[PDB]
């Protein structure tokens, strides 16, 4: 059976990574200020927090706006989702060097969370004011969810594949998985992926806080997202957008890029448990783990980091918990970025994609905020306090979204 | 390098279909209204019609909808995808016979075009009247575009995967690559896949109509979907839903399954040409039919039969009659079943796919109405008239979605 450590699988690197997040629009000043201890989540300093009298009054913006990037002919073509993916898919191929690929050979595989969802109730007010024909000849274009991947592609000529997968919190480890099995299958030797999502407002806090599932400590902002401790109370909204660019070994060698992390393999499973609760068994979480240790040639006591999906919420951190310990991770040393970062659905998987592959190129660990009271049934090695400084050799970053969508991605140390 | 042919890949073969459309509920209905020449296109009865007074007054509407089978339960907590989605699974797992497989071995993945999209505006009334405590706590199992997906692999119980594509008129055929690449790569041995696709209604026709992609020709509904004809002005609108059970050729044979075909390949590429508008090249969707063909292991002189995507918009068939003969299967008998069924966008490409699979059983490809005057720069082989019988041996399903996404599915008769 082939796998990435035995050759049946081409070898894929990580050559450039970009990512805008509520501490920096640059990702190294993210990745210096998570070492810091910084956080992002402040309190939500918006009109309609105080509107509504929300439960959750806190959140992390974008540190730097998307649309204070783009011109009124973007802000009037593009839906949120598409702007950002334009940002950073532009920030992404300067960093990469601006390389000249074969676009028969290159892919773009970006997820998200809903798509461009507030033009159709811009097209529904358009519609109801001035009829039919008020409605813009793009709106189409806008609001098709594939459109932020369809922008990128377009913006830059991938012709080897424009896929969008949407599967919650997962949709953007699940774009780089897509990515990886079609570069392995050889459909495409360089590929574009990672995941862009809209911003926080008054409805999703509203549809998420009914579930009980957000964190309502707006006395202290920063305290309040604790992944894994005994005093969480539900997960935090952290605005963020992701890519990152893999590329078989051969291609980048050929390039003269420095790869920045290998990308071994990836694990895609479901619960089909509930519709938004996880399986507390854990099973099917651990099992694409496992899965995506079949696929990269590695054991178990191999993974010296998990990068967890650690969204604070009670139920779901116990879930992993298990999950972990069900795949055999158990001994790694666990980092939970939501804890700093907070929550951005479809992207969120890909940011910790990257942290994952920074966690690798530096072996270094940021601490997991707020981690001060270990929850007794959740005995896990929780990176927290002040960066650890490990030889961490291969990593395993975890997604398990609303839906019962399992991610896993194998990673390892160039 | 592997393929369906050399035995790289397990062979993958289709046990059961399902399908809801304009003209009947039951797909062998549905069959044989294709082969008496039926359409589903009628005028609109919608009082939204006349409210607005739109330039396309014609369509067709699922033949049963999907509400009617819908309780007071069902309808309160699913989106219409959803509902569809649930109806259409049970139908599928029915008809094969309500097979017993392993939970850790099922993959589900269902493209849909949009999502839940309706729950949005149905919450964002619902907190602009009672504020954010009126938003349903299930708003976001119901809203997330992976719902209907989520739904299905919740209700048969699929743990090996649940995904959901998005791109637009592909979405329904490539949720069948993205499944038939689960089986391949020994993610799972089984799988339910297809597309669900919201219905007709008054924004979705002013959003694609002031494009100038839709057809006006009001006064003879069933004549205006012209696919490669002179005469055509665009696509129709035809409600659908589809879902079809894919497995390897052991597991159907140890439940003594009846294969209705076999699953050779897919191709996916992209444009990276147009938001919306097809390549007039047609070179990558073509392209797309080229790598459905390397990863079945057959020539294009095998292509008996090309079940084209023919929207008839004047640019999309230019386009793919372009495409067919730069994947050289310039020489296969063409047929359009959107002259008959109308466009579904992300369920079209799965009904297609089981048109395709039931062309291959029955060695008979329905006649594409409306095919009168064939255009002079496109010169296929359009099946018209009355169902054409042959020996139809391979076929290749097209799906080119806006947005520049390209799947090309082969099948071959059993
Ligand atoms: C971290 C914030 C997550 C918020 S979200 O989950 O509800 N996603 C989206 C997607 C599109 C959107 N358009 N306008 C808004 C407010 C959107 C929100
Ligand atoms: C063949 C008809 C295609 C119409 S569509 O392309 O605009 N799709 C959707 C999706 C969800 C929806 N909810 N409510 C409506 C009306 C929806 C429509
Ligand atoms: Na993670
Ligand atoms: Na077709």
């Amino acid at each position: 059976q082939p796998s990435t450590a035995n050759g049946g699988f081409p070898s894929v690197v990580v050559t450039a990574v970009t990512a805008t997040t509520s501490i920096s629009p640059d990702i190294e000043s993210t990745w210096k200020g998570l070492l810091a201890g910084e956080s992002g989540i402040h309190a939500l300093e918006d009109e309609f927090v105080t509107k509504w009298d929300l439960a959750v009054k806190i959140g992390g913006h974008l540190k730097d706006p998307v649309d204070s990037h783009m011109g009124r002919l973007d802000m009037r073509r593009m839906s949120y989702v598409q702007r950002m993916g334009k940002l950073l898919g532009g920030q992404l191929w300067e960093s990469a060097g601006s390389p000249e690929v074969d676009p028969d050979r290159f892919a773009v595989v970006v997820g998200t969370g809903l798509g461009g969802a507030e033009r159709i109730v811009e097209s529904y007010d358009l519609m109801n004011a001035g009829g039919p024909r008020k409605v813009s000849p793009l709106a189409v274009q806008m609001i098709m969810p594939n459109g932020a991947a369809a922008v990128i592609g377009l913006q830059l000529g991938a012709r080897a594949g424009v896929m969008t997968p949407v599967s919650a919190c997962s949709s953007g480890s699940e774009a780089i998985a897509h990515a990886w099995r079609q570069i392995v299958m050889g459909d495409a030797d360089v590929a574009v992926c990672g995941g862009v999502e809209g911003p926080i407002e008054a409805l999703p806090i509203a549809a998420f806080s009914m579930m009980r599932a957000m964190s309502t400590r707006n006395d202290e902002p920063e305290r309040a997202s604790r992944p894994f401790d005994k005093d969480r109370d539900g997960f935090v909204f952290g605005e963020a957008g992701a890519l990152m660019l893999i590329e078989t070994e051969e291609h980048a060698k050929a390039r003269g890029a420095k790869p920045l992390a290998r990308l071994l393999g990836a694990g895609i499973t479901s619960d089909a448990f509930h519709m938004v609760a996880p399986a507390a068994d854990g099973v099917r979480a651990g099992r694409a783990m496992t899965r995506s240790l079949e696929l990269a040639g590695l054991s178990p006591a191999d993974i010296d980091h998990v990068n967890a999906h650690g969204t604070a919420t009670p139920i779901g951190d116990a879930a992993e918990a298990n999950a972990i310990r069900v795949a055999g991770c158990d001994q790694a040393a666990v980092y939970a970025p939501k804890s700093a970062l907070g929550h951005s659905i479809g992207a969120v998987g890909a940011l910790e994609s990257v942290l994952t592959v920074l966690t690798l190129r530096d072996g270094v660990i940021p601490p997991t905020l707020n981690y001060e009271t270990p929850d007794p049934e959740i005995d896990l090695d929780v990176v927290a306090g002040e960066p650890r400084y490990g030889d961490y050799r291969y990593a395993v970053n975890n997604s398990f979204g609303f839906g019962g969508h399992n991610v896993a991605l194998a990673f390892g140390r160039y």
